[PDB]
């Protein structure tokens, strides 16, 4: 019961018993917390509760020290001192932002703004409190039980009465009962078991509620600037392919950490792998939140780096299939590719943390705690999508609040910016450059004259709250009959239910905007589906149209984003 104050470090025996994370608070800080919030339970070796038999006074502001014990006003001896006096709470070794983080329910955007604008120690308290709240919320959902199994990919479910039903998308991962992790897609539902198992009737599924470990490391280590490249030894013979990044690679070696904003198709993986070639003896750990981001770095490394010095770290509790071409779980290979949640405790010359817009402060801290490195390079784009905030329902989370790295990129600017999009036709580049990049993103490709837009509101139906627009899919079907090259297009929309309908009617492969992030396709067909905050989000819109290498068709619901698209308009 002895520790350091989460607000000012001052040693104490006090912890707030009303806070879900029970943070250590020093006398001057514990007082400022109890006296300004509904939190009145204070914990020491023994709690601050009335020692008198049968008394239920637990409020610290109504308690006094009667010798060596604690008593309320009704039970205190004549010679007693109040626990709360002269701006402090009695304890050994004798905040407006801390109060809001400690008492908020994480359903408002302002709660996330505070968690990213507060002091460093309060960023860890906020990240731990938020993650713990997100887990206890998983318990609120009802259990799903198998009523009947139709096929190897379809079943019928029986839900728990009195408890709400979680959304049925790829985002919500269930645990079968331990028959492996399972996902569902919309009376027949589509099941996807991570482990192939003959679904038994009576078996049940629950969302995996995991224990939130405490955070110790900052989201960002303190910044250091050096006069020379430190702890890294550059090649003199550097491949022409990577010459464009030489100044940026030198910047990387002359700072403790560096941020790289890379818009779509500007060379983020190329930059990341080129760093290994520029500092050929450096041990580099490549990390990201998702298996897909880690695998994309592996694919790029497979092409430029010696395969024998690479290793893909995979947790024994395998959830999805991932990269197979490197030796698995060899922590000491020069190049280690691993998701944040699976990181071993190791050191490195450089840590490259990719797809930074998807990281949370919880992830930023975990990386600093598991990896001790000479240099940290954060790669991503605050104009792309953040990690879903399951509890957030009110307000929009702006990019400067996604995490500490995105906050830096949006306030002081990134240390490095990849300014030339090599993927997209110029119509797409020009649109997103003006939309989210302050006209700093340049097109490498010419206009393809295969980027089309159509303003068609159609009809919005809903599968619970996930939206469908059949008339927008009908417009796509008509377009496909006249444009056979587009037969190979990937269908993209902001909604899983829109994608499920489009899959049956069009037969095109399907992706939500969020799942398409990091991927590229020659042709993309996008149906906005609705005019909601979700489907109009500029970061989601940016990701949606930058998936295309050759052509894109956008069937739009929103006049604003439609008018912004620098595409050829189609009639009907
Ligand atoms: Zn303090
Ligand atoms: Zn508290
Ligand atoms: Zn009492």
């Amino acid at each position: 019961a002895v520790g350091a104050c989460v607000l000012c470090n001052s040693q104490t025996s006090l912890r707030c018993g009303a806070c879900i994370r029970r943070p250590f608070l020093c006398c001057k800080c514990c007082y400022d917390h109890v006296i300004s919030t509904s939190h009145k339970l204070v914990l020491s070796v023994n709690p601050y509760v009335c020692n008198a038999p049968g008394c239920d006074v637990t409020d610290v502001t109504q308690l006094y020290l009667g010798g060596m014990s604690y008593y309320c006003k009704s039970h205190k001896p004549p010679i007693s001192f109040p626990l709360c006096a002269n701006g402090q709470v009695f304890g050994l070794y004798k905040v407006t932002d801390f109060n809001a983080i400690a008492t908020c329910d994480w359903t408002n955007a302002g709660d996330y703004i505070l968690a990213n604008t507060c002091t460093e120690r309060l960023k860890l308290f906020a990240a731990e409190t938020l993650k713990a709240t997100e887990e206890t919320f998983k318990l609120s959902y009802g259990i799903a039980t198998v009523r009947e199994v139709l096929s190897d990919r379809e079943l019928h479910l029986s839900w728990e009465v009195g408890k709400p039903r979680p959304p049925l998308n790829r985002n919500y991962v269930f645990t079968g009962y331990q028959i492996g992790e399972y996902t569902f897609e919309k009376d027949a539902v589509v099941y996807r078991g991570t482990t192939t198992y003959k679904l038994n009737v009576g078996d049940y599924f629950v969302l995996t509620s995991h224990t939130v470990m405490p955070l110790s490391a900052p989201t960002l280590v303190p910044q250091e600037h050096y006069v020379r490249i430190t702890g890294l030894y550059p090649t003199l013979n550097i491949s022409d392919e990577f010459s464009s990044n030489v100044a940026n690679y030198q910047k990387v070696g002359m700072q403790k950490y560096s941020t790289l904003q890379g818009p779509p198709g500007t060379g983020k993986s190329h930059f990341a792998i080129g760093l290994a070639l520029y500092y050929p003896s450096a041990r580099i750990v490549y990390t990201a939140c998702s298996h897909a981001a880690v695998d994309a770095l592996c694919e790029k490394a497979l092409k430029y780096l010696p395969i024998d010095k690479c290793s893909r770290i995979i947790p024994a509790r395998a959830r999805v299939e991932c990269f197979d071409k490197f030796k698995v779980n060899s922590t000491l290979e020069q190049y280690v590719f691993c998701t944040v949640n699976a990181l071993p405790e190791t050191t490195a010359d450089i840590v490259v943390f990719d797809e930074i817009s998807m990281a949370t402060n919880y992830d930023l801290s975990v990386v600093n705690a598991r990896l001790r490195a000479k240099h940290y390079v954060y790669i991503g784009d605050p104009a792309q999508l953040p990690a879903p905030r399951t509890l957030l329902t009110k307000g929009t989370l702006e990019p400067e609040y996604f995490n500490s790295v995105c906050r830096l990129m949006k306030t002081i600017g990134p240390d490095m910016f990849l300014g030339t999009c090599r993927r997209c036709p110029a119509e797409i580049v020009d649109t997103v450059s003006a939309l989210v990049y302050d006209n700093k993103l340049k097109a490498h490709k010419d206009k393809s004259a295969q980027c089309f837009k159509m303003f068609y509101k159609g009809v919005i139906t809903h599968d619970v709250s996930s939206a469908i627009n059949r008339p927008q899919i009908g417009v796509v079907r008509e377009f496909l009959t006249r444009n056979p090259a587009w037969r190979k297009a990937v269908f993209i929309s902001p909604y899983n239910s829109q994608n499920a309908v489009a899959s049956k009617i069009l037969g095109l492969p399907t992706q939500t905007v969020d799942s398409s992030q990091g991927s590229e396709y020659d042709y993309v067909i996008f149906t906005q589906t609705t005019e909601t905050a979700h489907s109009c989000n500029v970061n989601r819109f940016n990701v949606a149209i930058t998936r295309a290498k050759v052509g894109i068709l956008c069937i739009m619901s929103d006049r604003d984003l439609y008018d912004k698209l620098q595409f050829t308009s189609l009639e009907i």
